C-alpha cells in the first residue's frame, strides 16, 4: 500500500456545528484500504486567517515529506476560502513531481449532505494515482481535479464553487476513479525557479479594488506600510481610474512593483491594450486573478524588483 | 415610428461622434426616430458620481417627455454594470433604458458594436421591455441591471448574470423575454437623486491572506461614509482587517460585507456575527454593485438595520 | 515566411463566396504566411458525409507530408465542425498544426465574426507552440482541443465550448498562448489509418426519452448499422424496451456504445447499466456525435466489445 501524509490546516472540512485528522479519516474508513495514511496537524485556522508564515511552514514540511523515499504523496486539508492561494504558492515552491493534493469542504462534517467525506476519499485516490505525478499541485473538489495555476473559488457557498475559468478542470475523480484529460503547459513544482527554503518572511504585497471615482489614498497607505508590490484589480482589462493610475506611477518610480490584474473574474489582463505598461513602469499579470497574481509577485520579489524580469515571470508561470 | 434618444458617454463602442456611430448601422433608422446626444466622451474606467448624476437626471428628463419612448446609453464595458445598477435605482420611469457597448472598437475586424447597437434599439422599442428595469444588451443577450456583470477581460461575451442568467434574448433584432427580476427597480425604487450634487464616498477593499488594517484606516481618514469589503469566500475578513472594520463601523462608517469570488450571496448568519460587529451583509450582489447600493443608501441613512433592509430588498 | 494551405469546405464563414474572396476580406493574414487556398467542398456542414471526411483527411495528410508546408487551416460550417475536427484528430499522421475555423454570422452580417476568427486561426497555425497540440478548433479567441470541443449553443458567436475541460489556449488579436494540452493520444500517435478506406462504417445515433421505443434500434439494424450510439438519459440510461432491442443488436454483432443526451460528463462504466452482461461499450467522456466518429473509426479495425471499450478508454 502506498504511504501518504495528510497535513491538516483547518477549514470547514474540519468543522463541526474542530475535528482531528484521525477523526476525519474515521468518518471515511474505506480510505485506509487505499493507502497507509499518517495525519499531522500543521495549523487549525479558517483559511481566511492564513499568513505567509503558515505558507512557508507548510511548503518546507511538504518538501521534507516528498524528499522521503517511502512517501508517495501529500494531501492538505484546508479552508476553501484561500485554498487557491496556498495551492498556487506550493505549485511554485514544492521541488518534487510527487502529487500534492489540496482538499476542503463547503459544508462542515455535521451538516446534512456534508461534502467533506467524498472530497477526502477522492483526494486520496488522486494522490496515489500514477497519472497524478508531475501534474503539479492540484485542488480536488466536487469530483474535479483542478491545476493549482488555474483554480479559483468562484462562488460564496456552493459545493461546486471551485472552477478553472480560463482552462477547465484537468481531470475527474468519480467514486475514486481518476482520469486526466489535460495537463498544464506552464512550468511548476520541480521546474519552478523559486526556492523558499531560506525565507522566513515573504515580501508584503497589497491588492487594490478598482472602481469609478477611485482614489490614490489606498496606494499611498500600501506604500506607507512598506508594500514591495501592489496588485491592482482593475476595471475590465486591468484598467485604472486616472487618479489611481497617477499614484501607481509614483509607486512604481519608487521601486514598488505594480502588477495589473482585473476584478472581473476571468481572462488575461493583457499587455499592449489601453495601458502603456512600459511607459508607466507596470507589469501586466496576464491570465491569473488578483489573489494568485499576489502570490506570484510575492515569490518574484524574493529575487528581483526589476520590471522586465517580473514581466517575464508572469509571462512564464 | 417610436422616438428613442441615444445618450453617448464614450467607451470602446465609440473607439467617433454619435452621428457617425449611428451612421455605421443605418438599419436602426427603419426601427425608430433616433436622436443622438453626447453626454460625456470617456473610457468607463474614468466614470465618476458626477457623470452618473448628470446622466440619471438627463434620462429622467427625457423619459418624462410624452413622445420619448426609450433611452439607449452607449457606454464603456468596464463599469457599464455600475452605471446600469445606479440608473436601475434612480430612473423614475417604466420606459425602457438600455445600456450597450462593445469589447472591440468600430475599426476592428469583426467589431461587435454594430450588432450590439442594432439589438439595443430593437430591445428599447419592444413593448415587452416596459417595466423590465434598466437592462444591459450585449452579445444577443438582455441582462437585468441588478444581475449583470463584466466577467471576462476581453471576450465579446464578457457580460453574464452569474446569480440568475439573462432575462431575455435579441437575435438579429428579434426580442424575447423569458424571465423578469422580482427585486424592486426604477419607478418602485425609494431613491431619488434629483437634488443630489455629490454622492457619498464608498471605498472597496480586496481581502487576502496576511491582510492589513492600513487601507480601512486610510478610507476613514479620507472621510469614507461606507466601505465594501470584498471578503474571502462567503465575505470572510482576515482578523486584523475585521478589527479595523469593527472600529470603522463603531465610528459610524457603514461596513458592508461582499466577496471577491465572483458569484453567490454574501450571507447573513454564516461565519461573521454582523449584528455584534455592526456590519451589513450585501447578499446576492458583487462588490462594485454593492458599492452603488451603499452610496444610494447613505443618501438617506447610515443606520445598520435600515441599510441591511435595503440590501435585503433591492 | 511560413506556408499554410487553407482548405475551404463551406459553412456560414463563406456565406456563396470563393476562397480568394474569403481570404481577400482579411488582408492582414498575407503578412503572416504564404497562403494557398483550395476548395475541397462547398456545402453547409449539416450536409457533411464520410466521403468528404475521407477526401479532407487524405488531402490534409498529403499537404502536411510536404517539407514546404507548415500547417493547414480548414474553413467549415460550425454545425458539424466538432465531428470533422475529431475525425481529423485521429486520422492526421502529423504533429504540424491543423486548425478548423468557422463563423456563426455570414460575412455580409453586421459584426461578422469570420474575419477575426480566420485572422486568429492563421496566427494559431503558424505558432511554434501549436506543434503536436492535435487538431484544434479556433473560435471566439479560444483554442479548443478537437477531442473536447462542441458547439453548445444554436446561435451565439461564443457557441463553442469544451465542457469536460476548457479551452487549451487563447488567441487575442493574433497573440497565441497555450495553457494546457490534451493527455489523450491524437494525430501522429493514433492507431487509425483511413488511407485505403473509401466508405466509413454506418453508425446511427438514438435519442433516449421516457416512454421510449424499440422501433428505431430495429430500423437502424435493418438499414445495416455496424454501430449504434445511444444518447441515454442521465448517465447513459436506456428505457427498458429500448435496452432489450439494444441487447438484441449487440448479440447480432452491431456494436452498441452508450453516451448521454445531457451535454457534459462521462457516460461511465459500473454505474446503473451492466455493460459486460449486456454486451455494450461505455463511451465515457465524449458526447454522442463525437462518440459516433470514434466508433466509426474503431469499426474500421474491429467489432470486438473489449477492444472497442479499450479504444473509448484511451482516445
Ligand atoms: N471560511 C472557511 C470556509 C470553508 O472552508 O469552506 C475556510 O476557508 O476555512
Ligand atoms: N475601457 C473601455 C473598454 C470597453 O469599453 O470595452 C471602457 O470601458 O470604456
Ligand atoms: N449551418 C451552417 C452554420 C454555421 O456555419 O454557423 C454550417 O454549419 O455550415
Ligand atoms: N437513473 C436514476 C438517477 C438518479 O436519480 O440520480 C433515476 O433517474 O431514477
Amino acid at each position: 500500500k502506498p504511504q501518504v501524509t495528510i497535513l491538516a490546516t483547518g477549514g470547514t472540512i474540519a468543522g463541526s456545528g474542530a475535528v482531528t485528522v484521525d477523526k476525519l479519516l474515521a468518518a471515511v474508513p474505506a480510505i485506509n484500504d487505499l493507502a497507509t495514511i499518517k495525519g499531522e496537524q500543521i495549523s487549525s485556522i479558517g483559511s481566511q486567517e492564513m499568513t505567509g508564515k503558515v505558507w512557508l511552514k507548510l511548503a518546507k514540511r511538504v518538501n521534507e515529506l516528498l524528499a522521503q523515499k517511502e512517501t508517495e504523496a501529500v494531501i492538505i486539508t484546508h479552508g476553501t476560502d484561500t485554498m487557491e492561494e496556498t495551492a498556487f504558492f506550493l505549485n511554485l515552491t514544492v521541488k518534487s513531481q510527487k502529487p500534492v493534493v489540496l482538499v476542503g469542504a463547503m459544508r462542515p462534517g455535521s451538516s446534512m449532505s456534508a461534502d467533506g467525506p467524498m472530497n477526502l476519499y477522492n483526494a486520496v485516490n488522486v494522490a496515489i494515482n500514477k497519472a497524478s505525478t508531475n501534474k503539479g499541485v492540484v485542488i480536488v473538489m466536487n469530483d474535479e481535479i483542478h491545476a493549482a495555476r488555474e483554480a479559483t473559488k468562484l462562488n460564496t457557498t456552493a459545493v461546486n464553487a471551485f472552477a478553472s475559468p480560463n482552462t477547465g478542470k484537468i481531470g475527474t475523480v468519480y467514486y475514486g476513479k481518476v482520469e486526466y484529460f489535460t495537463q498544464s503547459v506552464r512550468p511548476h513544482t520541480l521546474a519552478s525557479e523559486f526556492d523558499i527554503s531560506k525565507i522566513e518572511e515573504l515580501p508584503r504585497v497589497d491588492i487594490l479594488y478598482a472602481h469609478p471615482d477611485d482614489t490614490d489614498v489606498l496606494v499611498n497607505a500600501a506604500l506607507q506600510a512598506g508594500a514591495k508590490g501592489i496588485i491592482h484589480a482593475g476595471m475590465g482589462n486591468g484598467n485604472p481610474f486616472p487618479l489611481t493610475q497617477n499614484a501607481l506611477e509614483k509607486a512604481a518610480k519608487s521601486g514598488v512593483v505594480v502588477a495589473r490584474s482585473s476584478r472581473v473574474g476571468s481572462g488575461s489582463t493583457t499587455q499592449e491594450a489601453e495601458v502603456d505598461d512600459k511607459k508607466l513602469g507596470f507589469v501586466a499579470t496576464e491570465s491569473l486573478n488578483p489573489q494568485k497574481a499576489r502570490v506570484l509577485l510575492m515569490l518574484a520579489l524574493t529575487k528581483t524588483s526589476d520590471r522586465e524580469a517580473i514581466q517575464k515571470i508572469f509571462s512564464t508561470y
